[PDB]
């Protein structure tokens, strides 16, 4: 069964104007060579940095949006306990830490992520037996 | 002098249907026996375990209801951090953890449950000298 | 450039009636004898502290206004991470515990404190290079 959808859309060169900058949440997630490297807006980085930025909010969005009228249980440092891996080839999934990991124990999350000119995209779906 | 107070109602069936499902909160405040024994929404589990989730809403209610215009400072996990315990003849007590232990200390927690047919309810009266 | 910048007034009254009760934010901030003596609305103690509390919640606002349309990533228990401090000749600054600390790692938080009749109040202005 679906436990949840997500959907978000990342401004790439928004998203590379602030991952460096001091006072955002992004020394959090992200390390100051790959801060560095994607506050330039046509590089890599900043393509690769925004898809993942948008595949942790898409996943926020998907288990959020399953507690309709629920008092949010996400806390503060989410982002930080949702992180982006690929495999060798590219494969993106999704690797949970905190209380979050303990929520979505037994679900599967199921992600995709996509960058085109100035926009990154990620998808989510949490699909429980 | 009153604290705060609050009350809550819950669906014992809706309860029951989503109290074992992976991807929500509930395995985080109940047991996995008591998870299972309480997705039958006609069973004594499911009736006792919906109460003991009203009376930590209404707990919740209580003390946010007494912070009117000012930014919550209830953490993500607080469901975790109020347990209903009750003695051998089945009067209930909430014990608290974290920073809410601390915001109540001095203050007594007045609390009862009680269920009928399909619906659960609690009142929780905060009081403090 | 600025990062943020946050003002806030405290009713130094409201603040004395409060500071000292059980079921409360304040002993996570203040010792027991700084809650006793600003319970008296007119005491040096009282107007001091609701200065404090006001550039505590001036800092947050600081900060928290600089990620317009974003889900707020502030810890629940963030009045107890920002601490206001103040030199011998009473010049104050603000020191950092916590996510906000690593967030606000080479941000400058420049802050001023004041106080009339039953006003405090306290302006942050949060700078990085
Ligand atoms: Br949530
Ligand atoms: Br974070
Ligand atoms: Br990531
Ligand atoms: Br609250
Ligand atoms: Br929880
Ligand atoms: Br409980
Ligand atoms: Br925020
Ligand atoms: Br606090
Ligand atoms: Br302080
Ligand atoms: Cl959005
Ligand atoms: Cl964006
Ligand atoms: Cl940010
Ligand atoms: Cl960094
Ligand atoms: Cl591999
Ligand atoms: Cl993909
Ligand atoms: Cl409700
Ligand atoms: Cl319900
Ligand atoms: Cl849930
Ligand atoms: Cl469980
Ligand atoms: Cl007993
Ligand atoms: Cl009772
Ligand atoms: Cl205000
Ligand atoms: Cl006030
Ligand atoms: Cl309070
Ligand atoms: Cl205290
Ligand atoms: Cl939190
Ligand atoms: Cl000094
Ligand atoms: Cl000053
Ligand atoms: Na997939
Ligand atoms: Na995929
Ligand atoms: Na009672
Ligand atoms: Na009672
Ligand atoms: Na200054
Ligand atoms: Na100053």
């Amino acid at each position: 069964g679906i436990v949840g959808v997500g959907i978000d859309l990342v401004s790439i060169p928004d998203f590379a104007e602030q991952v460096d900058q001091p006072g955002t949440v992004f020394a959090e997630t992200f390390t100051p060579g790959e801060r560095r490297d994607a506050s330039d807006k046509s590089s890599s980085a900043a393509r690769h940095l925004a898809a993942r930025w948008a595949a942790k909010e898409a996943v926020i969005k998907a288990w959020s949006g399953s507690r309709f009228a629920q008092r949010p249980v996400l806390p503060a440092d989410i982002h930080r306990d949702i992180e982006v891996v690929t495999d060798m080839w590219g494969r993106p999934r999704v690797r949970l830490t905190g209380a979050i990991a303990e929520y979505l124990a037994d679900v599967t999350i199921h992600v995709s992520l996509t960058h085109e000119g100035d926009t990154a995209a990620a998808v989510a779906i949490l699909e429980a037996p």
